[PDB]
């Protein structure tokens, strides 16, 4: 059935290729350039026996093809594949330059070299006659920052080179020379040497294929895979400037702000833009539709008052913050010690990798620093209960955080914390009526023999930090809990100690054969004190009691009181945990 | 100059029969995918009231082979990308069809506008194969083993009861489509108006909602078109693809097919990214030749899953692949892989640093191979690698390819040598790189020298440095011996620093009161020569006041550089210069492997 075409065919036909405006810099590194050569050689090797067909880079995606509006005969707005075609040309400039310097005394420069040279002419130029003049254009033109220098490389008279991409090209060529001269020519006579290049020419003609896909617009091409060449950032840079046509001032402001955004690499740009939008709109917009939604909501004509110019600058500022918050780091200046909350932000996204919260936090950062502080803290507690302890589907977070994120964006410092609780509370009533699913889970928590034990550690740590408020006689309201919570201790999971009250590993003297069934149950587990008290304990309860004498951790009191630790005392702690778990992870 | 497209309707007007590949992944769209599917419909409906309503959705339905000569129905299509979009159209029409089950016999529109629109839309559900004697109408979309049972039932409006999370998603999708047409669209509309929009719905899926049908040559090829950067409704990964290829080799010994099939099943439990990442890091370990993401499918096929290796080892490897995948589940998130009974907390903290705090994923093939070595060899690698990464990436900024070969080769050597590997190899390996990229330590040295305190960050670079010289201080001081193995033996493991509670003090004060504000010194204030770590426990810094009124901080403390600082009379530009050199010197010694 299917129709495929070789790379030669792409250049055989009268095609001219050119990149989009805002085409990203060349990005092929040695990993790509080696693979490009080794692909060749596998197929040279296979030549001796079996087939060399390779479906290279299936898909050279083109966005328009004007036969009367071309650059020369058929313009192609290359959306994906530019690198490959670009380098292929580069590679052939190397084949031409190596060959041209071969000795070639007898019947080669006379014959075979010239026959090879006409067959690759097509990778460099396309001749066209108007009357008596043979005007001839180049077959591929790359990004604006690069093209000038690339062309230089193809003319084998390179320019100096002003940036990374220029260099990345220079190395690929350096590598190509080594690949032909050293790795393929090796030790061979000119006739043996041409024979192998004639096979390279023939590979690109017959064996190396792609699917040539034509498309109606840049956006449609782009939609085929929603980012070596174009991100949403580049498309928005373009759209956004195109909106500010008359005002040549607003443009330069915008171009600059986008360039600062586009510096950062593909994945992070797109992910930031998504998060930013989710905030602004208050909807869990899907990855593909981000490009579309940006234009419908944030960048449009009713919108289009050169507010867009302001918004672009707002995007940058958001990006500058996200570089802190995406890596778990505090967005505000360091003076306020604020270490305890700083420890939460790190926990929340470096340790538990709860990125969903991002638009929340971003919007939070545009509120007050106290707000940010409380939002981070609480949003942890939520995530812990909801997905560390319970295993709810993450879609719980999607819609919740988006409205919140939006709320906070409008309300800023007049945003009040209580909104967060009610918000969290709603959701938790719906999915957990009487704090009964949360409870059953906390109850069925087992210590892990291999983990860092995040889920148990999160639970203990947090109740401990909200212990004082647990034992305050009445009300225990969540807003009071947030005012009267312990921030003096910054718990490190790496140095946290999780004690087995009935010992983890007991020998014959310690016995209790059917207490062994009980160990690992949460009820047989306490957070030891990491305050200077040093937890070098392996023994039975009676022996190891000094561990709980008069220490900073709340539940240690009642653990001391026990003359012995039995099946029943395990049940008695389990419920104490399960209880405070509920009061401490509930919201009002 | 005109490019080809086709609508979802044209797709279905032809005599197509769409099916998924074997092992096609479970249905994965959630409320954000469907809330978009719907908002797409209404905007086009709102744009119908003025301008054009064209819209290129899921451009790129990609089939793998075609047969019309002899078909189950006329034309059969193996879908490798598109299924999920096409499936929630069949779903969404089934929902319109039950919403035209609202007004029975009602006023000359049933046989006119309801019987008609039923048949104009009949096409998404069944394709009438008239056949030799008996009419055989088949369903026009099939979606791989897990769902198809439950799915077929739902469109019919005779739903089964869910057994998987996927089953719920479709059930939610149905339920949300219900609500849309009745509450968003039909909301106070004369049923004449209502039919008018149901009708104008089909017209979009006829004329306005386009795609690009691509026909590929093989499944591999269809997948190659997705080699780079697509993330929604993944129907396959290298994992699923590899399961077929590996089964296809181990077929005529069912013993292997069952053990194989169940392992990949266990593997393929994990979400696709983790799967393709894990698969690469293992291949790298198995070859010692770090290989482009874009080539993992093939390099698995001509290396560890070839025909000359068709020795039933294949099934043992696939099992091994799963051993690794279990391990990688821990290491990947910085969590210790061994039985954590034997405390080893300090090294645990270094793994969490390396993977969760500094994010040096490049190391996974190395870390993985080491986990198959002694837990000692593991301990030491995580340690020494964190040293090398701090040096090369956090302080210096050598480009990440440096690591790519270095680790690939090391991971093999560790895989091959196992528990009788010796650390001095890892040091040598590291040491060769530094002899190459930084022969006389001058690059690393100046980078250290020009480290500045950050007004906003966590200061991870300066912290990585001061903690690490701090932790190796009794070795920096000893009557000099200078051996990397020596350092490793003598190294302090008694404190476990938490970046969140670690304190960086400016020796000349951060914000100095004018009475104490020397101006030449301010040009230095944030330079590392004026920065020191503080005893985490014990003393806590709160004070931005002058050196002299501030000397109590260093007196009899746990951290070595304090002794010298205590000994000063004043804190001059000259004393700064001196410290810089000390830090530069400590670094060069603590961060080398000779």
């Amino acid at each position: 059935k299917p129709e495929y075409m070789s790379f030669g065919e792409l250049f055989k036909n009268s095609n001219i290729f050119y990149t989009p405006t805002y085409q990203r810099d060349y990005s092929w590194e040695d990993e790509q350039i080696e693979q490009f050569c080794n692909d060749i050689q596998d197929a040279l090797v296979k030549k001796k026996s079996k087939k060399s067909c390779e479906h290279f880079f299936g898909g050279v995606v083109c966005a328009q093809e004007k036969t009367f509006g071309g650059h020369r005969r058929i313009e192609n707005l290359l959306v994906d594949g530019q690198q490959r075609l670009s380098t292929i040309v580069l590679f052939f400039s190397v084949i031409r330059n190596v060959i041209n310097s071969l000795n070639c005394e007898e019947d080669k420069d006379s014959e075979y070299r010239g026959m090879i040279l006409k067959d690759i002419y097509k990778y460099f130029y396309l001749d066209e006659r108007e009357n008596r003049e043979i005007k001839k254009h180049v077959r591929i033109t790359i990004g604006n920052a690069d093209n000038e220098f690339y062309q230089s490389l193809i003319d084998d008279n390179p320019l100096k080179g002003t940036r990374n991409s220029h260099e990345l090209m220079l190395r690929a060529r350096k590598k190509f020379n080594s690949f032909i001269k050293d790795d393929l020519f090796k030790n061979r006579k000119i006739s043996e040497c041409l024979e192998i290049i004639d096979d390279i020419v023939k590979l690109f003609e017959e064996s190396f294929l792609v699917i040539h896909i034509v498309t109606n617009s840049i956006d449609d091409a782009y939609k085929l895979f929603t980012g070596i060449n174009l991100t949403e950032g580049e498309l928005l840079k373009a759209h956004t400037i195109g909106i500010c046509s008359d005002n040549l001032s607003h443009q330069r402001t915008i171009s600059d702000n986008w360039d600062a955004i586009l510096k950062h690499p593909s994945k992070k740009v797109t992910d930031y833009l998504r998060w930013i939008l989710i905030m602004l709109t208050g909807n869990n917009i899907t990855a593909s539709s981000v490009l579309e939604e940006y234009k419908k909501t944030v960048f449009n004509e009713l919108i289009s008052k050169s507010e867009i110019a302001q918004t672009v600058a707002y995007i940058r500022d958001c990006v500058e913050r996200l570089e802190y918050i995406s890596s778990g780091e505090w967005p505000f200046e360091n003076n306020n010690d604020n270490k305890w909350h700083k420890s939460k932000l790190d926990l929340l996204i470096n340790k538990l990798k709860h990125l969903h919260a991002m638009p929340l936090l971003l919007a939070a950062s545009f509120s007050s620093e106290n707000n940010f502080k409380h939002i981070v803290n609480e949003t942890s507690k939520f995530f812990i209960r909801c997905k560390m302890i319970s295993d709810l589907h993450a879609s719980i977070f999607s819609k919740l955080y988006a409205v919140l994120a939006l709320r906070i964006h409008k309300e800023r410092d007049r945003f009040d914390i209580s909104k967060l609780h009610g918000a969290f509370n709603e959701i938790l009533l719906d999915k957990d009526p009487e704090d009964v699913r949360f409870s059953t889970n906390v109850r069925s928590l087992i210590y892990q023999k291999k983990g860092d034990n995040k889920p148990i550690k999160c639970l203990l740590m947090t109740i401990q930090e909200n212990w004082e408020w647990l034992k305050q006689p009445c009300q225990g309201n969540s807003l009071n809990r947030l005012k009267r919570e312990d921030q003096t201790i910054i718990f490190d999971f790496n140095s946290m100690t999780l004690e087995h009250i009935y010992p983890y590993s007991a020998l014959h003297e310690d016995k209790d054969m059917d207490m062994e069934k009980l160990k690992n149950n949460i009820g047989n587990i306490v957070l030891l004190d990491p305050t200077r008290n040093n937890k070098n304990d392996n023994k039975p309860f009676i022996d190891k009691k000094n561990s709980f004498e008069n220490t900073g951790i709340g539940i240690h009191s009642w653990i001391y009181e026990q003359k012995e630790w039995t099946e029943e005392s395990v049940k008695k702690l389990t419920e104490t945990y399960v209880d405070a778990a509920v009061k401490v992870f509930s919201f009002s």
